[PDB]
């Protein structure tokens, strides 16, 4: 029961870093989205980063109230947790849906369906708290943004708080007084400090790019704009959606080996 834990000693082990693909759940639908996620896997991912979207008695327009419910999407994450139980699953998400649900009861939730780890990215580390507390009550890892100017204080504040792994932002993700540090740096620091192993994120779409943050130490890479551009691209083609997919994430998870 340390899913991210048991990931990253077998991928050290291996000599390698962790691939992890980003889609938001439901797109461009729940059923093709589920065979999205299998196909990910299928072709590399290591562990999956999975957005929540969420917008809200009395109809209007069958346009205005679309999306996929939070409802949803909790059962199609149980659904993969069942065909998948090793890999572990975070979500990503803005606070409204955590507010509207009910902090203790949105944890609740994440661990029924086996969600593994969950990062409220609009959340301080000041005012987490809170979301802290919910997560370790119900067993899942609360996720830390770690930005490449933090300091000192903030590098510990995250490292003492922290579980699964950290959110290393990329130095192209910030924008500003206290300077944006070289990723081997942070890394450094964050070893130092015994935080959760590294993930880089943003900007990474590139085999090459992916490559990179490994060697300069982070347990892994997040990729999120590279897939969603080929979901736009077949979007009318299914089948050849998902075989370009498999294309896009093989190199990508072959460049954390070495």
């Amino acid at each position: 029961m340390e899913r991210y834990e048991s990931l990253f000693a077998q991928l050290k082990e291996r000599k390698e870093g962790a691939f992890v693909p980003f889609v938001t759940l439901g797109d461009p639908g729940i059923e093709q989205s589920l065979k999205i996620i299998d196909t990910l896997i299928e072709a590399g991912a290591d562990a999956l980063e999975l957005g929540i979207p969420f917008s809200d008695q009395n109809a209007t327009l069958r346009a205005f109230a679309a999306g996929v419910t939070p409802a949803q999407c909790f059962e199609m994450l149980a659904l993969i947790r069942q065909k998948h139980p090793t890999i572990p699953i975070g979500l990503l998400m803005y606070a409204n849906l955590v507010f509207n649900k009910g902090i203790d009861e949105f944890y609740a939730q994440c661990e029924k369906v086996g969600v593994d780890s969950v990062l409220v990215a609009d959340v301080p580390v000041e005012e987490s708290a809170p979301f802290r507390q919910a997560a370790l009550r119900h067993n899942v890892a609360p996720i830390f943004i770690c930005p490449p100017n933090a300091d000192d204080d903030l590098l510990r504040q995250i490292a003492s708080y922290g579980r699964g792994y950290t959110y290393l932002l990329s130095r192209a993700g910030v924008t500003e007084n206290r300077a944006a540090l070289p990723l081997n740096h942070l890394v450094a620091k964050l070893k130092e400090y015994n935080a959760a192993p590294p993930l880089q994120g943003f900007g990474i779409s590139a085999p090459d790019q992916v490559k990179a943050a490994i060697d300069a130490g982070a347990a892994g890479a997040i990729s999120g704009s590279a897939i969603v551009k080929i979901i736009e691209q077949h979007i009318n083609e299914p089948e050849k959606m998902l075989a370009a997919l498999k294309v896009f994430v093989q190199p990508m998870k072959a460049a954390t080996r070495s």
